[PDB]
C-alpha cells in the first residue's frame, strides 16, 4: 500500500463533473475543481487543468495524471510549511502517508487547525492526539475516512486499509 493506492481508495474515481459532499465542483480522484457554484466555470477550470476542451468529462489516464500532480502538490505543501516540515520529516512512511491524506484532502489551511494533535504525536501521546483529531470538523463530515486516515496515524499501519 501507498499514498496512492490509500488514496485512492478514500477519494474514489469519477470521470465526469460532480458535486461533492460540500456542493462544490469535482473530478476524477478527489479533484476539486472549484467552489464556484456555477458549472461552466468549473468547466472551464477543467479545461485548464486537463489542457482541452472537455465539456466535463475526462478519461482515466487524465484522471490518473490530474492526481499525480495532485499528490505531488500536497507533499510540496507540507515541506513548504515551515512547521509541517519537520513533523513530516519525522515521522516514519506509513504517518507520512496520513499527513499527506490530510493535506490533499483538506488544505494547508485548514491543517494547521491540527497542529494541537500533531504536537501531541511529537510528543509520543498517540492515543491522545488520535482522539484529539476525532474532535473536528473533518471527522464529522467524514467519519469513516477519517476514522481510517487517523488509526493509520495513529499506528503506523495500515491496517483500516486492508
Ligand atoms: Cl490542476
Amino acid at each position: 500500500m501507498n499514498i496512492f493506492e490509500m488514496l485512492r481508495i478514500d477519494e474514489g474515481l469519477r470521470l465526469k463533473i460532480y458535486k461533492d459532499t460540500e456542493g462544490y465542483y469535482t473530478i476524477g480522484i478527489g479533484h476539486l475543481l472549484t467552489k464556484s457554484p456555477s458549472l461552466n466555470a468549473a468547466k472551464s477550470e477543467l479545461d485548464k487543468a486537463i489542457g482541452r476542451n472537455t465539456n466535463g468529462v475526462i478519461t482515466k489516464d487524465e484522471a490518473e495524471k490530474l492526481f499525480n500532480q495532485d499528490v505531488d502538490a500536497a507533499v510540496r505543501g507540507i515541506l513548504r510549511n515551515a512547521k509541517m516540515k519537520p513533523m513530516y520529516d519525522s515521522m516514519d512512511a506509513v504517518r507520512r502517508a496520513a499527513m499527506m491524506n490530510m493535506m490533499f484532502q483538506m488544505g494547508e489551511t485548514r491543517m494547521a487547525g491540527f497542529t494541537n494533535s500533531m504536537r501531541m504525536m511529537q510528543q509520543k501521546r498517540w492515543d491522545e492526539a488520535a482522539v484529539n483529531m476525532a474532535k473536528s470538523r473533518w471527522y464529522n463530515q467524514t467519519p469513516n475516512r477519517a476514522k481510517r486516515v487517523i488509526t493509520t496515524f495513529r499506528t503506523g499501519t495500515w491496517d483500516a486499509y486492508k
